[PDB]
DNA sequence: GTAGACGTGGAC
DNA sequence: GTCCAGTCTAC
């Protein structure tokens, strides 16, 4: 998931949480948790904390307790669900935090490679993963201005540069490309070779598109221009949306919309 | 950067 | 059977 699916995923987890007690910490497969490093150590001091809220920053969920705060990556997969301990688990459910009120929130992930980080409240923000993460896209903080200081200082794509998430924080594959043609512009081109005018249209676009996909509840996929439509017409001029390969990644785009 | 890594499963 | 689907990393 991008940030609208997390974003969705935060909004609808929090109710069903807040306020309730870790009792345990049962850990399926071990490589998820990433610190501290020992999954006995991550499972025992959590438990007696209380849920106080659920927040998000990029593409990570972070969970705030009484102490910690529990740093949460779904990578590819990854998905969270809130239901009775009394019922057998779902394939491929890997961590779970039983309540003392017998409820209990699962973490499934088929491909295993969502992460799991636990620091002390006031350093989360200052260790990795979040450490060195950029602007929140929905915030003063990203501006053109931001986005052009990268741009013209680099060499690398235009789709690479806002793939990396120290730039600015949440997009991903599909709201990269349906930026890139909203705002006109190809995905494999130099981000250097991007005019004045162009960076403010992208900043403009990329705002508006993560703006409604949230709104949405995330993938609006009936409102993708690009994304998965390779050999389908175009939804503005009719030409038949085209596939590659750019900054190691499928990429989709309109070779006449997109200059 | 442009591929391959890290588990697992569906499309063709 | 075999190609495709968020960060890391090493030729
Ligand atoms: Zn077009």
């Amino acid at each position: 998931p991008e940030l609208p699916e997390v974003e969705t995923i935060r909004r609808t987890l929090l109710p069903l949480i807040v306020g309730k007690t870790i009792e345990d910490v049962r850990i399926f497969w071990p490589n998820i948790i990433r610190h501290p490093r020992d999954s006995e150590a991550f499972a025992a001091r959590m438990i007696g904390q209380t849920v106080r809220g659920l927040e998000r920053r990029g593409k990570f969920l972070k969970f705030l307790l009484d102490r910690d705060a529990l740093i949460s990556h779904l990578r590819m997969e990854g998905r969270y669900a809130v239901a009775s301990a009394l019922e057998p688990l779902e394939p491929h459910t890997h961590v779970v935090f039983c309540f003392t009120d017998g409820s209990e929130l699962r973490y499934r992930d088929v491909r295993k490679f969502g992460t799991m980080h636990v620091y002390a409240k006031e350093e989360a923000d200052r260790r990795p993963p979040l450490a060195e993460l950029g602007p929140e896209p929905l915030s003063p903080a990203f501006s053109p201005a931001v986005l052009a200081e990268r741009a013209v200082k680099t060499k690398r794509s235009v789709k690479a540069l806002l793939l990396d998430q120290t730039v600015v924080a949440g997009f991903g594959n599909i709201y990269v490309d349906e930026s890139l043609f909203r705002a006109g512009i190809l995905p494999g081109r130099p981000a250097a070779s991007l005019s004045s005018k162009e960076i403010e249209r992208l900043h403009e676009e990329m705002v508006a598109t993560i703006g409604e996909a949230v709104m949405k509840g995330g993938s609006f996929q009936h409102h993708l221009y690009v994304y998965g439509r390779q050999g389908n017409p175009c939804k503005r001029c009719g030409t038949p949306i085209e596939k590659t390969v750019v900054a190691g990644r499928g990429t989709h785009y309109c070779p006449r919309c997109q200059r």
